[PDB]
């Protein structure tokens, strides 16, 4: 079963504890991790921070300690025009000039792959992106050639039907990548103006909006859909989201005045690390909806959906029952990575969590 970890770039920036460099990674905890993001610069893959050559050198020396650990750099994220990738892939020439930049950029910096990032394609771009995906991926196979293991090529798929029939052929691009990160925790929108989790595994009762807003669905759809069980992983997050309450109510619809407010130490309005969630947890009242199996607390005017460890380890198993090739947890940085926080003198809570239950039979 793969155990599949981002790493974040820009985690190094955040206040005292909440600074995080690939140091703090235990090396034995994932089986592959990522970095993100990189650029695309010129057409040509390139670092994003300042100090991306000395990060990425420090992440791939953890392979010194577990020369199994593999490592892949991803390119684009949300903080990269959609405008931009779709640039670079719909033209035969900036493809290709991308295409080629790709390993030797990797080999320099001692990855071991490729995910790609593009959040997310257009309709317009779906067709695209599997060309990109197939030309990168027999760019990969004519550098096998060269005597050195083939690089991997994977990919990070959002979970939500409509941006999946948008963007993604995922028949097509199921055959040339190595695996899919499915992102089963973006399932409760802006837009909204209520409280919801955001990743809950099943529907649950109470009034479906949608019965598509939830890591089943998205899972069974993608096996509809034609890829294959072995090269998908679900993806769990670390981080919770929150709202500011606009009423005393609390409960299934209850009405949000909008994002809550920042954490102490991530900065950002409308999410919060699961080490500053074991926090706010003194406190609070927490429930458990017991439909979607998955947790929310909340205190003042402060509402929090989030996943625990009993909530990562249900979904892990629902993983293994379902037979796919492992999880994505979204990410290192954000779970309690300095073990300090949550009680318990335990390091990537929720990580090990996962991990303990991928090796149970
Ligand atoms: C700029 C910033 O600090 N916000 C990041 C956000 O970009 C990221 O999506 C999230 C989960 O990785 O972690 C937050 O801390
Ligand atoms: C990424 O590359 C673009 C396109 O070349 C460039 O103009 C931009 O400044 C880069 N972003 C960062 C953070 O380096």
């Amino acid at each position: 079963y793969k155990l599949i970890c981002y790493y974040t770039s820009w985690s190094q920036y955040r206040e005292g504890d909440g600074s995080c460099f690939p140091d703090a990674i235990d090396p034995f905890l994932c089986t592959h991790v990522i970095y993100s993001f990189a650029n695309i610069s010129n057409n040509e893959i390139d670092t994003w921070e300042w100090n991306d050559v000395t990060l990425y050198d420090t992440l791939n020396t953890l392979k010194n300690r577990n020369p199994n650990l593999k490592t892949l750099l991803s390119v684009g994220g949300w903080n990269y025009g959609s405008q931009r990738f779709s640039k670079i892939a719909s033209k035969t020439q900036s493809r290709r000039t991308f295409i080629k930049s790709v390993p030797p950029f990797l080999r320099t910096h001692g990855f071991d792959g490729l995910d790609l990032a593009w959040l997310w394609p257009g309709w317009r771009d779906k067709r695209h992106l599997t060309t990109l995906v197939k030309e990168m991926k027999a760019e990969f196979v004519r550098e096998a050639q060269a005597g050195t293991e083939q690089l991997l090529l994977s990919a990070a798929v959002t979970a939500g039907k409509i941006a999946i029939d948008r963007g993604y052929d995922i028949a097509q691009i199921s055959r040339h990548l190595d695996f899919i990160s499915l992102l089963t925790y973006d399932f409760h929108g802006a837009w909204r103006q209520t409280v919801g989790h955001h990743s809950p595994l099943f529907r649950g009762n109470e009034d479906a909006s949608s019965r598509f807003s939830n890591a089943d669905y998205a899972v069974s759809y993608m096996l509809r859909l034609g890829a294959p069980a072995n090269k998908l992983v679900m993806g769990i997050p670390t981080f919770g989201r929150s709202y500011t309450l606009a009423s005393s109510k609390t409960d299934v619809g209850a009405p949000i005045s909008g994002p809550g407010i920042p954490g102490r130490f991530t900065k950002w309005k409308g999410i919060l690390a699961y080490y500053e969630i074991c926090d706010f947890l003194h406190g609070a009242t927490t429930h458990r909806f017991r439909d979607q199996q998955v947790p929310y607390a909340t205190k003042g005017n402060q509402w929090v959906a989030y996943d625990d460890q009993e909530s990562v380890k249900n979904k892990a198993r629902y993983l293994k029952n379902r037979q796919l090739a492992g999880a994505m947890v979204w990410a290192l940085d954000l779970d309690d990575f300095r073990g300090t926080f949550c009680g318990q003198n335990l390091t990537f809570p929720l990580t090990s969590a996962i991990k303990d239950v991928l090796a149970r039979v």
